């Protein structure tokens, strides 16, 4: 199966809507890296929103908005899966399944664009 | 109406199957817009592909492979539309409404991840 756009989108999608609290570790890496993938088709400049959004979902306190943004940005610009690699790491197993769960969900509700010009003008080719 | 990934998927289909010619300049300009939004929601490594992909469809030789890859490699690395406002300029309608047609077709069917690690991976989550 090529992993498209449009692939990318349903497998979260339908992870998205799943009891992931006793998959194998195996599947749960793919889904970090699945996380990893779909943060970066987000412009730089949407993920303070994204942050914002994981707060308010998963009810954290706002002395949570540097670290939670840190772990956004620093997916967005790793690069070897380096980051990706250390948070699998250094990260326990349940923490790794809300922090998935929370992304996926608000994923696939967010604009990935936040430039006016851009939204406006793509709004108009939208059918 | 939000700009989500699943939005843009759906506009690009729609304006994939669309005879542009003739359309008023707001919306052509709009597409070139699409066009480089699309492109950015590809991995860097998946450029050289993009750019094959678009000479095979067209019937180009490898002569124009560098000219073709690096629009697509200055589309990716733009950074406020400047180069995206210079090949409106520089460009005629029929250059880039050719442009624009052939990549809106080739964008849906490539993947947007080469790393085979992330692809080996994404695979097993597929529904
Ligand atoms: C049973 C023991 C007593 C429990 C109650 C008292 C203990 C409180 C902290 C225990 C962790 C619960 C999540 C709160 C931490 C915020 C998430 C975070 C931040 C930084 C590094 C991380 O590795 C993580 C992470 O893995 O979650
Ligand atoms: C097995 C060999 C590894 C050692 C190689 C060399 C050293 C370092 C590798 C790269 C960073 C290693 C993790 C530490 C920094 C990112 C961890 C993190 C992530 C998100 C939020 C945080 O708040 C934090 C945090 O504060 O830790
Ligand atoms: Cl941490
Ligand atoms: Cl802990
Ligand atoms: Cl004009």
């Amino acid at each position: 199966p090529k992993i498209t756009l449009l692939t990318l989108i349903k497998t979260a999608e339908h992870w998205a809507r799943q009891d992931i609290r006793t998959i194998e570790d195996s599947k749960l890496r793919a889904l970090l890296t699945l996380c990893a993938v779909m943060t970066r088709k987000f412009s730089k400049s949407q993920l303070s929103l994204l942050c914002e959004t994981h707060l308010r979902r998963e009810g954290l306190g706002q002395d949570q908005a540097e670290p939670v943004l840190e772990v956004y940005q620093r997916l967005h610009s790793d690069k070897g899966g380096s980051f990706e690699a250390a948070l699998w790491q250094q990260w326990d197993r349940q923490s790794l399944i809300m922090f998935i769960t929370a992304f996926l969900n608000i994923a696939l509700q967010l604009p990935c664009e936040s430039s006016a010009v851009v939204v406006s003008g793509l709004r108009t080719l939208v059918p």
